[PDB]
């Protein structure tokens, strides 16, 4: 009831009382342990004021002003609207409070160490696309800093009914084209061939190369989304460059700087916002590993391997393993050299290490998941593959949702 | 209730029904997921019926004689047993079935695929300490067979009351020594520092080097543990030397080549074998990341970094990347150039997805613990890493036991 963490690289015991708050389910039972699976699986005013007062009662409570007049009227205030509009409107305060604590508790997340120094946009008095636009272009452009990456997220009408859904289409708001070939092959990126053929069905014309940067897709308030360019100077890009191999130059790989996810769903207080953009910087292994050496992704050790002259015949000549870490060296060195924000997963692991410290003594646990924590490569030289992790799921949070082009009504 | 389990690098989709005969409980609830824990937490006759009578109905319904007359008698024969001795015999060859589907079941091995071809000594007529040497003896000769490896198991009498039990106080039959220093540092392998003084406390007389095979302190039937090297033709090792880096012989790195878990508890049937020593091969990251670079091992990394003429002043170079992968290259280069058998992480991640692949057809599932299965090094680029996974508690199984000196009167 009162469980304990262990870390088996320094002996460092935690004691999770934060758990008791946990609310939802995780998808695991008392016989069988679903925490390696990736996706475990219209609100009634019934349920939300219970949502709404345990919401406002750690808002409240963060203020040191716990159940205070101030409260009591703000519940009462909240109460009143739900029942006569079946649902209620946040605060300025309580949607910065909301965002931030949502941050906090994604426990598949190895950068919270930041949680507190979110910047919150609040666009709840969007009604178009081409205002979701704005925003959205305002948000890369603050987020960007030249450079100097900030982190933001940019908040969009809460959804009412369900058919008035403000919903960005893309799962990211900067993402390379994905095309198959005639020879069956893909160009650019593959896991985005299936959203990068909706945009030509709504009109994209596109430019079929390999780092071609997709339009937005934007609906706003159930109408049928738009595309809209965003300009160029305010996409930011590094080129990957080596520190030792010259002719990793001629590779031509690029990826841009603003890691944005725009598919999930942020759930204050039981109210659901399904468009929410939010960003912050890579972890330099986000790139190098995942997205350049996917079997289904860029694919790139075979080139890579090839130029450094790599005995590619055996298995266990660890050729994929040597040249996996070289292109990761190139994305941290091309970043860098550039200016552009990022972190290295030594650097990242380690200050999730001293935030969970920081947690567990002035809250009482951390909610983490270790599949999603351990970097994708030389997991147990990095703190995090030592670390035993509660996973457990607090609100705020961000939340999977579908995709929207499975579920909208069109015309 | 026919959970589906699917693969994000093949979009393999595999539905699990096999966790319906689960029984144990992994530590998990429905509101919290500890899958990252390391260790999650006298039988009488009254549960030692039901679990005889479902380990016998398997058995049975694997020689395709499900419910025959032959199977009601063994049945009764048991249970009668069980009211005259509260307890029993297992039979050879249900000894050998229990055995193979211990580590059939055995979630967090990657290794599984070779479950069926285990050699199952039967050392339940042993009585003393010298008996279980011997016998200790003759395991490793045949399981090492020149370097050409071969699984096996040992098992010694079963536990009868609690205070008689047979146990290999070694964690692993061979190990290196490890000895703190006067300046604190320490020699050899730290994991087993306290062990090593254990051994001297019981009278060993310490080479005190680097790598210094331990004595075996076998206890048998209660009685205090007692002494004894093993044969030192018996102990197959391998020195480390890198193909391309002469230097790397320098670094004067060996390794014993049969892996052999002795502090594990077997259970069959209910009947719980406290000494069963079991042996296979390496996976070549289980020597190359974690025994030579974990922070807390040999912890080499250090070394390695410097001769290969590295960046180590910044954390981002990823100079303890580059050199992990030198590191196992060389590791599976030494054994394979010696006819020692060993398996790189790719081979040995690709083999137990094909293992999965039969598991789940002719069996409805198999049980496996991601956080184990996959590999401490260049996770992403394993199969495995994509592959969703179930994790339920299967009967027989290798249990965790308290380590014996914890626990053990004296004298
Ligand atoms: C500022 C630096 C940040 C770093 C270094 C970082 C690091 C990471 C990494 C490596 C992942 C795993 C992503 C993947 O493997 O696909 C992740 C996931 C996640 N990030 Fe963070 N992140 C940062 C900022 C943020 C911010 C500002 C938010 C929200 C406001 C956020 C919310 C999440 C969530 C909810 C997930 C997991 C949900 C999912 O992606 O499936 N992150 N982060
Ligand atoms: C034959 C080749 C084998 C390979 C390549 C292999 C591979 C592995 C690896 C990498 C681990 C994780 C160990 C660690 O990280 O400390 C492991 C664990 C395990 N192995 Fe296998 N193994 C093999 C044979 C066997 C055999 C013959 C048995 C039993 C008869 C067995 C039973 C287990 C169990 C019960 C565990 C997990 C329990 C624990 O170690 O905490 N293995 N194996
Ligand atoms: C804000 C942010 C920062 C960062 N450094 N990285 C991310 C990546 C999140 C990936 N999610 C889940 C996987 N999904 C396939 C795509 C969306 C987000
Ligand atoms: C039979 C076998 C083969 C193999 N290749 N590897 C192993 C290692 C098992 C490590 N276990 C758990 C961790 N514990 C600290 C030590 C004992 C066993
Ligand atoms: C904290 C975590 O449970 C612990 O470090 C685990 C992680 N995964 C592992 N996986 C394997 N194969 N072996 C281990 O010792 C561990 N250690
Ligand atoms: C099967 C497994 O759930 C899936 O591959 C996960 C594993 N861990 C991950 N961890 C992170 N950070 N990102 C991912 O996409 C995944 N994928
Ligand atoms: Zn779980």
């Amino acid at each position: 009831r009162f469980l304990k963490v262990k870390n088996w690289e320094t002996d460092v015991v935690l004691t999770d009382t934060l758990h008791l708050k946990s609310t939802l389910e995780t998808g695991c039972t008392e016989h069988i342990c679903m925490g390696s699976i990736m996706l475990p699986s219209v609100a009634t005013k019934d349920q939300l004021f219970p949502l709404a007062k345990e919401f406002l009662d750690q808002y409240y409570s963060s203020i040191k002003r716990f159940g205070s007049k101030a409260h009591m009227d703000r519940l009462e205030e909240v109460n009143k609207e739900i029942e006569s509009t079946s649902t209620y409107q946040l605060k300025d305060t309580e949607l910065i409070y909301g965002a931030k604590h949502a941050w906090r508790n994604a426990s598949r997340c190895v950068g919270r160490i930041q949680w507190s120094k979110l910047q919150v946009f609040d666009a709840r008095d969007c009604t178009t696309a081409h205002g979701m636009f704005n925003y959205i272009c305002n948000h890369v452009k603050y987020a960007t800093n030249k450079g100097n990456l900030r982190s933001a997220i940019t908040i969009f009408p809460q959804r009412t009914d369900g058919k008035h859904d403000f919903r960005v289409w893309n799962s990211q708001l900067i993402r390379y084209a994905g095309y198959k070939q005639p020879d069956g092959s893909t160009l650019g990126d593959p896991a985005n061939v299936q959203f990068t053929e909706i945009c030509i069905q709504q009109g994209w014309k596109a430019p079929r190369g390999r780092f071609d940067v997709l339009p937005l897709l934007l609906q706003a308030n159930g109408n049928d989304p738009e595309l809209f360019q965003i300009p160029p100077e305010l996409v930011l890009e590094v080129p990957i460059r080596h520190p030792k191999f010259d002719w990793f130059k001629d590779l031509g790989l690029k990826w841009y700087g603003l890691p944005a996810v725009s598919n999930m769903l942020l759930e204050i207080g039981g109210l659901e916002f399904s468009a929410c953009p939010f960003s912050g910087w890579y972890m330099g292994t986000e790139i190098g590993v995942r997205d350049y050496c996917d079997n289904s992704r860029y694919n790139i050790l075979e080139e890579v391997a090839k130029k450094m002259d790599l005995d590619m015949r055996k298995t266990s000549s660890l050729w994929k393993d040597q040249a996996l870490v070289e292109i990761n060296i190139a994305v941290l060195y091309s970043f860098q050299s550039d200016k552009v924000t990022i972190v290295d997963h030594h650097s990242a692991t380690e200050s999730f290490i001293k935030h969970m410290e920081n947690e567990y003594r002035c809250r009482g646990g951390c909610p983490a998941d270790w599949v999603w924590i351990v970097p994708p490569m030389s997991g147990s030289i990095t703190p995090v593959f030592h670390q035993e992790m509660l996973n457990y799921r607090l609100t705020p949070s961000f939340e999977y949702q579908p995709d929207p082009w499975n579920t909208h009504v069109w015309k």
